[PDB]
């Protein structure tokens, strides 16, 4: 049982209260670049990921219950050819040991261990024709880089993107939420997600990024500022 | 400046945490019933409103700052014919003293005074050839039944749907999704709402909704539980 | 089972969230004046009481849980002849239909009627010899002018008090301090207090406050801020 | 800018939301054991403390603007001598890279380096003659083992103690709190602590605990539950 939550309109460099893995690191002005940038140019087989320093008890073995919560971040992907964009960025939750996996189509979180249970939200840029549907779509992941469920996302180049992520543990319902405030336009999926059942009682979670593997297939993936909470039942 | 939140896993009938309206009420089972029901069946030319006591200061004229809020509600709208519903249930923001307006198309919550101002979320089950683009949908609503957006909406008799609202002062940007957890269904719309120019500082907030005028355009439009939160800064 | 939770840096005049009730007024300079004043000199055989517009569930029936709760506000009692002071100021939770009840040494929350239920903090600054121990003390009353507990409080004229009160459900301890925080002073008391046998389900809540009854035993009872949070286990 | 808040009921053991220094361990009952037992028995020349994984902006240096925050826990301090205890518990803020100092009286967060800045809580089991007071109390202490401020300090042998500490930045107030709920006894402290000239911008804290050098004086100084809630205006 218990709760967590937090705040950061925007991101301090050099403070604990975030764990880089791979190409990770916060700007001097307080962007959270996922993937590596030289000059402005995305650079291509980048990996990065950033997790909150604390994990959060996600369910409980002794009562049974399960914790319901959410997130809400900005964050911005641009790249120098528009038609040509990858991988993808998302949010997941993970064992607390948590390390990054396999680059490109990956993301970075998928790699079938047991002990690498993963559940994830997934803003992907890329059509994989091996288990992506087609065209640049959000997604929600449980285990698998083969999504349980995308819908069609019409990605801006460079332009703001609020996300917004819920989970409600009565009804084990992930959903989420992308919307682009000027310009109007919003994007949305849902899928039932048994948490209980997926991953450990204690869990570790932030963002994760990749950019292609081939030359041009590049992006950036910046998280501007995030909020999250999360509350377990007694 | 200030804040408010609440949560209300279910309604308690006849505690004045609520200011019903028109013909609202709260059955023993702890349901907000908007509109009228007879034997089960729904009555037509109903019109019930439900808001907190409370208002709540959604700017402030000494700083000039605008507050941000979110709030979530599930809901149930059944009809013994699915091919004929009307009219809609929706979430709005009026001043203090707002009292229902006109019936059927107008929700209850439009009837231009620059006292009325209102801001609303509309779940509109049927559409109005003078003012309603075609068939159901979500909208956006800023002083008159004619929203400034709307995106098309598959609504489900008798499923519950759950609603989340947010909006982010500091973009403008009001979100609205709807998903069908048993279903994994959702829809979603977006608009920039200045409530500064649009609202007085404080405001009532609640439920609306209203059943068809004619013959068979019937509906019931039940909440069943709804949390809200806001913080304006100082 | 439910929550809730609200801020108010000052307090603004003619806004419904608050039920005033016998003399209390909120100045234009949103101060709470609980008790009259007539050009700044308070008047004796007066009485005030501010209520939230909502009331919260403190108890719930069906599933037997006890809600926990925090309060927090800033006050100031000055009084032009600080050896004749009277006669105090409370913060208290009592039926949602509650109304002023007796004038001084009973604060307007006392006058037994097992429907006038009430638990109050007090900071009494008129020793009543006939129930009150001697000289100024904060109490913790239950249903009684005779507080179950009091502790000695040395008021300071015109200072800014901050008082936080806190109710642990589960082990029904109910505890109030008082702090000057330009003066490094503070003052505190514990009592058990079972809500669940003493208040209803639901209760509204907010302060009250009374002068003394004769001549000179006058002083201003002025709140100037209020947060609140309840929180009600499933 | 930014928030935090957490709390934990109990402490799941083998889980890195606490970053655990010296003797310091989780019991698998959930206790959070600060100094050595060994058969029930508390050791001497014990150290431990426990710090939240995550720091938390206190200040900020762009804005100017000062944190304010709340936090509760619940201790119990036991005793086979209740005649000779030592050496105390305590809640500090300190650099985000604080490691663990000198023993004893120095109750580890103590031992004058501008770069080992911190605020601390104490709850003084052990007059230390060369710069305690006399008896048991109550301390706030800024950069240094001797106390701004103290208060005497009634300790119950293995009794459970409530402590609230809050801060207000406004008045830059600090202010703690024990209570023994089954007791009905408490006690309280208040000093002015001006964070933003004492710590740096982002801090880490938790709890810090010894016990005495000398045998005989020894004592428990286990943590039941931790409640925390911050917030840096923006
Ligand atoms: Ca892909
Ligand atoms: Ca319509
Ligand atoms: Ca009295
Ligand atoms: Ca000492």
């Amino acid at each position: 049982t218990g709760s967590l939550s937090f705040s950061f309109p925007k991101f301090a460099p050099n403070q604990p209260y975030l764990i880089n893995q791979g190409d990770a690191l916060v700007t001097s002005t307080g962007v959270l670049q996922l993937t590596n940038v030289v000059n402005g140019v995305p650079s291509s087989k980048s990996l990065g990921r950033a997790l909150y320093a604390a994990p959060f008890q996600i369910w409980d073995s002794t009562t049974g219950n399960v914790a319901s919560f959410v997130t809400s971040f900005t964050f911005i992907i641009q790249a120098p050819n528009p038609a040509t964009t990858a991988d993808g960025l998302a949010f997941f939750l993970a064992p607390v040991d948590t390390q990054p996996l396999d680059l490109g189509g990956m993301l970075g979180i998928f790699k079938f261990n047991k002990s690498n249970q993963i559940v994830a939200v997934e803003f992907d840029t890329f059509s994989n024709g091996d288990w992506d549907p087609k065209g640049r779509h959000l997604g929600i992941n449980v285990n698998s880089i083969e999504s349980i469920k995308t819908v069609p996302w019409n990605w801006t180049n460079g332009e703001v993107a609020n996300v917004f992520i819920s989970y409600e543990a009565s009804t084990k319902s992930l959903t989420a939420s992308l919307v682009y405030p000027s310009l109007e336009t919003s994007f949305i999926i849902d899928a039932i997600v048994d948490v209980k059942i997926v991953l450990p009682e204690w869990v570790r979670f932030g963002f994760s990024a990749t950019t292609g593997i081939d030359k041009g297939y590049v992006q950036t993936n910046d998280v501007l500022s995030w909020s999250f909470e999360s509350n377990l039942p007694g």
